[PDB]
C-alpha cells in the first residue's frame, strides 16, 4: 500500500516533470524558433531520462495511453491504471500550469497546444495518431518484456528515440500528441480544444492494437490451463 | 509453423512503419523544411526503434539488400529469405500507400522518392549506394555476432545509427536509399522510376561485399561440424 | 590505507579536470561565431555529450560529477562525508574557471563576447528563471541517483549516455530562460573571467534548491532504503 | 611471430577499411554544400557516427583505432606492439588517403571544392589551434581508454556509441578553430589529394599531443592497472 502510493507519486511527478520540458521547448521562442529535430529531441529525451528515473518505481508510463495498453498487456489491475491515469492527467496540467506561470506572457502563446496542422483532416489525423503510438507501445513492450532478460540493453533510450520518432512525423500533422496527458495539459490551461477527440481516439487506439498486436499476434504467451479445456472438448 | 508465419508479419509490418515514417518525414514541408540531420534522424531512429520492437521476433532485417547479405552468416535459409523479401517490399508499398492517403494533397509531391541529386551521374550514384550498404551490413553482422564481446543482446541503437550516418552522406548524393524496398515503394505509388536500377545495384553489390568481407575475410565465424562437413565432403 | 590515500586524490584530480574540459567544450560551443550561429539543439548536444563523455571517462575514478549541486546531493542524499564533498566543490570550481581561462586564451578576442556567461534570457524575472533552475536541476539529480543506485547493481545500464541526455534535456528548455546553468561551477566560471554578475544568485539558489529537492525527493519519498527485515 | 599470423592481417586490413570508410563518409557530409549547407551539429554528427558505427563494426577485429594518434595513445599505454602499431598507422593513412580520392572520384566537380581539408578558422592563430586540437584529441582519449576497459560494465553497443559522442563532442566546438581534426590521417587524406597544406603541422602535433597526454593521464595518474595479486582485496578491507 506504501509502494503503489510511490508509484503513483512517481506518475504523477514523470508527467508533471514531461508536459513542462516538453511544451515549453516546443514554444515559439522568437529570437530562436525551434526546429522539428529540437522539439522531437526534447519530448524524446523528456522521456529517455524519466524512463530512467523512475521506470523502477512505478514502471514510468507518463502516458495514459500506454497504461490503458498496459492494462490489456501487463497483469497490472483496473484499480492501479485508473490511479496512474487519474495522477498522468492531474501531474501534465499541473506541469502545464507551472510553465504558464514561470513562461513570459509574449511567449507563451498556443503553450504548445495540440493543433491540426497544415490543412490535415480529422480522420486523416486520427489515424496518424493511432499509427505514432502503435509504434511507441510496440518498442515499450519489446523494451520492457521480462521473458526478453536483460537483452534490449538500452529500454530508456529507446523508448525516448521511440518518441521522437513520433515527433519527427507528428509534429506536421497534429503537432504530436501520442499521449492524451500531453493534449489534455494546455487545453484545460490554454482554452483550445481544436478537434481534441483526435488526440484521445487516435493514441488509445493505436496503444489497444499495438498491445493486442504485440501481447496475442507476435509474441503471444504459451497455452494456459485453457488447453485442459481442448482435451475435455 | 506459427513462429515462422509470425515472423514473416513481423517483416511485413517493421517495412511498413519504417516506410511510412521515413517518407513522412522526409515530405512534409510548410514553413519548416526537414534538414538533411532531420531526415537522416527519421531513418535512423526508425530502424533502431523497429529493431528494438521486432528483432526477437524476425531479426528485423526491414530491407531486401540485408536479408540478402544475411543468406550468407545468418542462418536464414533461401526460403525464409523469399518470404522477407517479399514481405519486405509489400509492407513497404502498403506503408507508402497508407502515408499518400493520410497526407494532403500539396504536400504529398515526388513522395521523397530516392532520386539522383545535386547533378551526380548514375555510376558515381551506384558507388556511393555500394558503400552506404557495405557499412550497414558490416554494423549488423558485428552488432549480432556472439563474439563481438559484451554481454547478450543486440544494440538496435548503433545499427539505427548506422542508418542516419548513411543518409548524412547519402541525402546528397540520390536521397539515401540503401534499402530497395524503400526506394520501390513510392516509386510504385508515385509513379517515378528515374534511374531505379541504382537503388537496386547499389544496396545488393554493397550488402554482398560486406557480407563476404566480414564472413570470410574480416571474422570468419565458428563452423559447426556439419557446417564443415557441407565444405569437406563438397570438395572430390 | 595507502591504496585509498592515492584514490581519493585521483577522485578529486578527475573532478578538477572533468570541470575543466566539460567548462572549456561547453562555453565554446555556445559561443556567438558570425560564420555558424550555435542553434538551441546545436548547445543542448555540446553540453550533453560533454558530461556524457565525462561521466563515461571519469566516473569510475570520481563518481563524475563535474557539479557543486549534484556533489551536494550526494551530501544529503547518497551519504558521503563533508570531507570529500568539499574537496570535490573545491575541485570542480577551480577546474571551472581554469577551464573558462584556458577557451578565454584560445578563442580570437572579437569572437570571446559574453564568453556564454548565464544571463536572464526573454525578459523572464529572476523568480521565475530561479524556479526553471530548479526544475532543471531536479530531473538531472533524479536521473543520476537511479543511473548510480547501488541496488541497480547487476545491469550495468546507460549512466553516461541518459546522464548526458538530461543535461541536453535540460538545455533545450533552459537556455530561452537564463542560457541553462543546472550547475553552480559552469556559472561562477566565465563570470569570474568576463566580469558579468548579473542575476547570479539565481544559478546558485536554483541548481542547490532543485538538487536538495531531487536527493530528498529520491532517498525519502521516491525509492528510500528499507526500514526493517520486511524486505531489507 | 605476430606478423606473419592470420588475425595480425585482417586486424591492419580492418584500420585500412575503417579509415578508407571514416574519411569517405566524414569529408563527403563535410564538403557537400550545394542548395543544403552542413551545420556544425550535422557535421559532428556525421564524424560522431561515423567512429561509433566502425567502432562497433571492427572493435573486436583490430580494435578499431582509425586515427595514428589513438594507435599512439595505445603504444603509450602497453596494449600494441611497436610493429603493429607502424603496421597500423601505415593502413590508416593509406585508407584515408584512399577514401578520399574515391569521394574525389564519386562528387561532381562543382561541390567537391577544398574537399573539407583541415583548414585555421575564424581568425585563430596556429598556436592556439595546436592547443584546442590537444584537448580535442586528449578527452577521446580518456573516451576510447575508458569505454575499452574491462574493468567496466556496460551494455552492448553503449561503449561505441560514447565513443562516437566523444568525437561529436571534439567537432561541435574543434570545427569553428581548424574544422575539427583529432585525427592525422583524416587531415592528410584531402591535404594530399586536394594539395592544400596550410598549417600541416598543428593538425599532427595537437592530435599526437593530445592523444599520449590522455594514455598517460589514464594509464599512470587516473585509473592505473593492479600491480600485485593482493591489490583488490587490500582495496575489500576497507568495509
Ligand atoms: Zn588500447
Amino acid at each position: 500500500s506504501i509502494a503503489f502510493s510511490r508509484a503513483v507519486f512517481a506518475e504523477f511527478l514523470a508527467t508533471l516533470l514531461f508536459v513542462f520540458f516538453g511544451l515549453g521547448s516546443a514554444l515559439n521562442w522568437p529570437q530562436a524558433l525551434p526546429s522539428v529535430l529540437q522539439i522531437a529531441m526534447a519530448f524524446g529525451l523528456g522521456i529517455g531520462t524519466l524512463v530512467q528515473a523512475l521506470g523502477h518505481i512505478s514502471g514510468a508510463h507518463i502516458n495514459p495511453a500506454v497504461t490503458v495498453a498496459c492494462l490489456v498487456g501487463c497483469h497490472v489491475s483496473v484499480l492501479r491504471a485508473a490511479f496512474y491515469v487519474a495522477a498522468q492527467l492531474l501531474g501534465a496540467v499541473a506541469g502545464a500550469a507551472l510553465l504558464h506561470e514561470i513562461t513570459p506572457a509574449d511567449i507563451r502563446g498556443d503553450l504548445a497546444v495540440n493543433a491540426l496542422s497544415n490543412s490535415t483532416t480529422a480522420g486523416q489525423a486520427v489515424t496518424v495518431e493511432l499509427f505514432l503510438t502503435l509504434q511507441l507501445v510496440l518498442c515499450i513492450f519489446a523494451s520492457t518484456d521480462e521473458r526478453r532478460g536483460e537483452n534490449p540493453g538500452t529500454p530508456a533510450l529507446s523508448i525516448g528515440f521511440s518518441v521522437a520518432l513520433g515527433h519527427l512525423l507528428g509534429i506536421h500533422y497534429t503537432g504530436c500528441s501520442m499521449n492524451p496527458a500531453r493534449s489534455l495539459a494546455p487545453a484545460v490551461v490554454t482554452g483550445k480544444f481544436d478537434d481534441h477527440w483526435v488526440f484521445w481516439i487516435g493514441p488509445l487506439v493505436g496503444a489497444i492494437l499495438g498491445s493486442l498486436l504485440y501481447n496475442y499476434v507476435l509474441f503471444p504467451p504459451a497455452k494456459s490451463l485453457s488447453e485442459r479445456l481442448a482435451v475435455l472438448k
